[PDB]
Formats: C-alpha cells, sequence, structure tokens
C-alpha cells in the first residue's frame, strides 16, 4: 500500500464501502413486539460479514498474516461498527440511524437498561462529525485508520516476523495520514487548517475507542459460544476455489 | 490560551510539570509485607492533587467554568496518570516506574488478579513511544490535550455556555496542535514527517484511553464513598485567601 498516490488510496478505499444493510423485521407487524436487542444484534452480525470483506479490500491488510488480520479485527470490529452509525446518522439529528428502515432516537436507547448512555455518546459523536462537516473521503480514511491503528500495541510478544507487521501497518498510517493532508489541501485548507483538522479528526478517534469500550462492557452482560476470534478466523482464512 | 506563541505555550507546559513522587513503605522491611494495590492505589492518590494544579497552569483551563474543569478531570485523570508512567518508564525497557524507588516488571504484576494485562499494554505503550524517540517538549503537549480532548464530547446538553465551552476549547487543542508542528519543524523535521508525526503521536492517544477504560474497568472490582466528582470539586473549588 505504500506506492499508491493519495489519490489511488482514496479511490482504493471509496471502492470497498460496504453496503447499506437492512433490519429484519416485518414492518407491518407492531413494534412493541420486536426485541430491540434482538434487532441492533442480529443487524450487527450481518454487518460483520461486510466489514471482513471490506478490510480484505485496505491497501496493505491482506499483506498481514492470517492471525494479524483477526487479532485487528478482533480488536477493532465494534468502533468501526460504530464509526459507520455515526457517520449515516450524521444528517439526521437526535437521530441514530441503524439501518434505512431503523432510525432510533434518545428515548428509543431508554427501552433497554444501560443503552441510552452509549446512544448519548454515539449521537454527540455524529453531532461533531455534522458541525466539523466530514466528507466521505475523510470518513474513509478514518475507518480504515482505525483497522489499522486499534490492535497494533497489543501483538503479544515480538518475534522477527511480528516486528516486520508492526513496521508494515506504521507504513500504511502514514500514507493514509498523506491522503487525509492531500484531501485537505485538495479543497483549499491552509497548511495550518490542515494539521489542525488532522489533529481534530484523529482526536475523534479517541471518543469512538472509549464508546467501543463502554459498548463491550454493556454487551458484556445480555443477551446478544465459538470466539470471536474462531469466527473472525473461518471467516478471514478462505480457500480461492471460488475464483 | 490563543494569544501565547507556540513557545509560550511549550514553557507554559514545561513550567507546570507536576513533581515526581515517591512509593510510601519501609524500604528496611521486605517486600512479602506489603499490599502493591495500596501501594499504587497509595501513589496514585497524591498524584491526583499535583494533577489538579498543574492543569490550572494549563492554558485556557482556568478560562472554563469550575463544572467544566471537573467533569474534564474526571474523565482524564487515569488517561493523564498512565501517561505519565510510561513517560518515565520509557529508559527502563521491560519495567514500569511507579516511582524511583518502585520499579516493577511483568511478573511483578501477576501478583493481583487481571493485572499484568494492564501492566503488558503499559509496558508496550512505552515501547513505543521509546521507538519514536518522544521528546519531553511533546509528552507535555500530549498530556494537555488528553485533559482537553477527553471530556468534550459528554458535557451533557448544551446550553449557549456550553457551546462556549466547547468552542474555547477546540481553539486551545488547535493551539497545542500549532505548538506540535512548531516543535517538529525547529527539530528539523520536513512537513511530511511532521503531519505524519503528529498523527503517530495523536494515534496513541487512542491506546491510552483503552488502557484508561481497561483499567477502570479493573479498578471497579477491588478494594482501592464520595463521588469522585464531589472530591474533585473540593480540590478544584478553591478560596484565593492564601494569595
Ligand atoms: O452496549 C452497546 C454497544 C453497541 C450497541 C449498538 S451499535 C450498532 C452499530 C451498528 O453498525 C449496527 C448495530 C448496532 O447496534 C448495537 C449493537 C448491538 C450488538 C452488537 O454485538 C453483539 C453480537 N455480535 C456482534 C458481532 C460479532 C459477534 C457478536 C453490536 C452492536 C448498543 C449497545
Ligand atoms: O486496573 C489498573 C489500573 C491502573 C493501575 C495502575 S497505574 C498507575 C499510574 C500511576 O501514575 C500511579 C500508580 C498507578 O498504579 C495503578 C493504579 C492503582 C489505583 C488507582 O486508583 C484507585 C484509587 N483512586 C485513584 C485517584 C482518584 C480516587 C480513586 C490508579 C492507578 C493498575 C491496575
Amino acid at each position: 500500500a505504500l506506492s499508491l498516490t493519495a489519490d489511488q488510496m482514496v479511490s482504493a478505499l471509496l471502492d470497498a464501502e460496504p453496503p447499506i444493510l437492512y433490519s429484519e423485521y416485518d414492518p407491518t407487524r407492531p413494534f412493541s413486539e420486536a426485541s430491540m436487542m434482538g434487532l441492533l444484534t442480529n443487524l450487527a452480525d450481518r454487518e460483520l460479514v461486510h466489514m471482513i470483506n471490506w478490510a480484505k479490500r485496505v491497501p496493505g491488510f491482506v499483506d498481514l498474516t492470517l492471525h494479524d488480520q483477526v487479532h485487528l479485527l478482533e480488536c477493532a470490529w465494534l468502533e468501526i461498527l460504530m464509526i459507520g452509525l455515526v457517520w449515516r446518522s450524521m444528517e439526521h439529528p437526535g437521530k441514530l440511524l441503524f439501518a434505512p428502515n431503523l432510525l432510533l432516537d434518545r428515548n428509543q436507547g431508554k427501552c433497554v437498561e444501560g443503552m441510552v448512555e452509549i446512544f448519548d455518546m454515539l449521537l454527540a459523536t455524529s453531532s461533531r462529525f455534522r458541525m466539523m462537516n466530514l466528507q466521505g473521503e475523510e470518513f474513509v480514511c478514518l475507518k480504515s485508520i482505525i483497522l489499522l491503528n486499534s490492535g497494533v500495541y497489543t501483538f503479544l510478544s515480538s518475534t522477527l516476523k511480528s516486528l516486520e507487521e508492526k513496521d508494515h501497518i506504521h507504513r500504511v498510517l502514514d500514507k493514509i495520514t498523506d491522503t487525509l493532508i492531500h484531501l485537505m489541501a485538495k479543497a483549499g485548507l491552509t497548511l495550518q487548517q490542515q494539521h489542525q483538522r488532522l489533529a481534530q479528526l484523529l482526536l475523534i478517534l479517541s471518543h469512538i475507542r472509549h464508546m467501543s469500550n463502554k459498548g463491550m462492557e454493556h454487551l458484556y452482560s445480555m443477551k446478544c459460544v465459538v470466539p470471536l476470534y474462531d469466527l473472525l478466523l473461518e471467516m478471514l482464512d478462505a480457500h480461492r476455489l471460488h475464483a
């Protein structure tokens, strides 16, 4: 991923974008009958498959070992889901667009114990993105930095192959950084506004980590088996027979 | 804090640095007799007082309302402790320098249930800083961004005064960003290495948030009363009689 221009990275990234999925409940039946967490859980599960495919199309991600790819995803999947939710809810003040047929507001989160607290953080993130006028080209860069950054510091020990992995990841990170600055420059930002905006975007990533951590806390004590590792492994370790 | 040059900010920041404290146990008595968590808890508590004083010397922090100052600290105090620990352990590979008389390695963390996992993250952060050759001028900027950034997105609602607060904080953030770039430029980094290094530093902040969250999780289930808010309030809401 370190020979691709800023322009090839952005195009590679927009190309790789996953689809928008729909929630699965009969829209002919009433809403008092559906488990919101079941509806949200089931939505999240189906996105995971598409996330795995997206990640293989991120420049540099497949040059990694299968084990490392599983590690990065196992660390970042909730942050990745959450930055996607915030981005599609941007133009929907006061509401989170889980799916086009599932637009939920703050009181709708009160339905499940301790959830409105997560909602409130997600909605405020969305608010910030709106206010910053985050662009679609910038968002794809952000989402890819989260995939690459979130588990780089928790690789177990550090064998020689482990060291090259980390080196490789940091070099893809630098390239996406080059790409953000490039996108900002092309949009006519002064040098100063550039570094400033880069920093405001990257600091947002610290709030998303926060919501994910909080989110895992809340999930770990609900209904929503195989380790997530093992399931990620099966999904990523695919054959090439279907070529 | 938005009329201070990059140079005044750095000097203001180095000036404000808290002291290095010592652990409190008789070094004439054996180590099998001391509660490590009690030793660590007691150390952390004493640093908190000094942290509150430091924060009042960060450019722009006291222009905030008392309530907002308490909110920022209540969100960031563990991250602030942790980035300080990582920084002083930098030149102590494989070990965390909690205090000059309390240098602990990875097996020393195994002593308390679920702690070596936190140790392992802290030590890897320290490793990264070493490898990046983080400078003391850069570290102070980072520590101040954490104070200012970590709770900006969780201010409750948003009254007019709330909006000006956020505006003010974001403007101090931009200034510290200007200061990092300035520090990097002065050190002879190319424009490119600059934005790159800014990004590598800010992405580190996402790991520190992670360790803090994990850390709160682990603390919430141990020995280590008044809300932390109330206690922060008492510490910050001081009279000026002692002038
Ligand atoms: O504490 C929290 C945390 C997260 C959430 C939200 S966020 C969210 C984001 C999406 O893109 C899709 C759905 C969605 O619903 C909740 C969501 C529900 C269940 C989730 O996961 C549980 C099941 N599963 C996920 C995929 C890997 C295997 C475990 C993930 C998100 C609400 C409360
Ligand atoms: O799960 C974890 C989390 C953190 C820790 C570590 S980190 C750390 C960093 C320092 O600068 C000082 C001591 C220190 O010890 C532990 C530490 C122990 C207790 C702490 O706080 C408990 C008591 N107290 C802190 C101040 C506010 C009131 C509550 C904070 C850090 C170890 C395990």
